[PDB]
């Protein structure tokens, strides 16, 4: 039992809400919640301007030091790094940028990362400004992740486009 509320069950481990995943992350404060990263982690816009925002710019100082020591992540790859006032843990996840020609292939490997985490609070990889099908980010969701998901989808009309189209 956790304390994830009002969520929609898809199958035996995904899960999935119309919310903004800054509020649900500062309600539930779970142990890992997932940020739509780039492999810069500049948190400019999107979910990652959003959470960043939120903790009062604290992430993008920490991922500026990330950053200066280790260099850029893989696209198709994370890191994890302090959750600051919404989560223990952010894992941070790079998804393919269409908008970038980045190869939508690599969204299945984006979305293994999550199998190191028993449960997560996460968007759907590569959706919004990232240029992809939501409806394809989700199928790849429920096709990769084995762990417990829960997915945050800040639109609402999307959202029931999700649900009434999900197979
Ligand atoms: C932009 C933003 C702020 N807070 C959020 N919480 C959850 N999701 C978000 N955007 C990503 C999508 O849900 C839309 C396509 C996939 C956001
Ligand atoms: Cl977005």
């Amino acid at each position: 039992v956790n304390s994830f509320s009002g969520y929609l069950k898809l199958t035996d481990n995904v899960y999935i809400k119309n919310a903004d995943i800054v509020e649900e992350a500062k309600k539930v404060k779970p142990t890992v919640v997932v940020n739509a990263a780039n492999v810069y982690l500049k948190h400019g816009g999107g979910v990652a301007g959003a959470l960043n925002k939120a903790t009062n710019n604290a992430m993008q100082v920490e991922s500026d030091d990330y950053i200066a020591t280790n260099g850029p992540l893989k696209v198709g790859g994370s890191c994890v790094l302090s959750g600051h006032n919404l989560a223990k843990h952010c894992l941070h996840v790079v998804g393919p940028n269409v908008n970038k020609g980045e190869d939508i292939q690599l969204l299945k490997s984006a979305y293994e990362n999550f199998n190191q985490h028993e449960v997560l609070l996460a968007p759907l990889l590569s959706a919004g400004i990232f240029g992809a099908d939501p409806i394809h980010s989700l199928r790849v969701c429920v096709d990769t992740v084995r762990t417990n998901v829960y997915l945050a989808v800040f639109d609402k009309n999307l959202y029931d486009k999700l649900v009434s189209s999900f197979l």
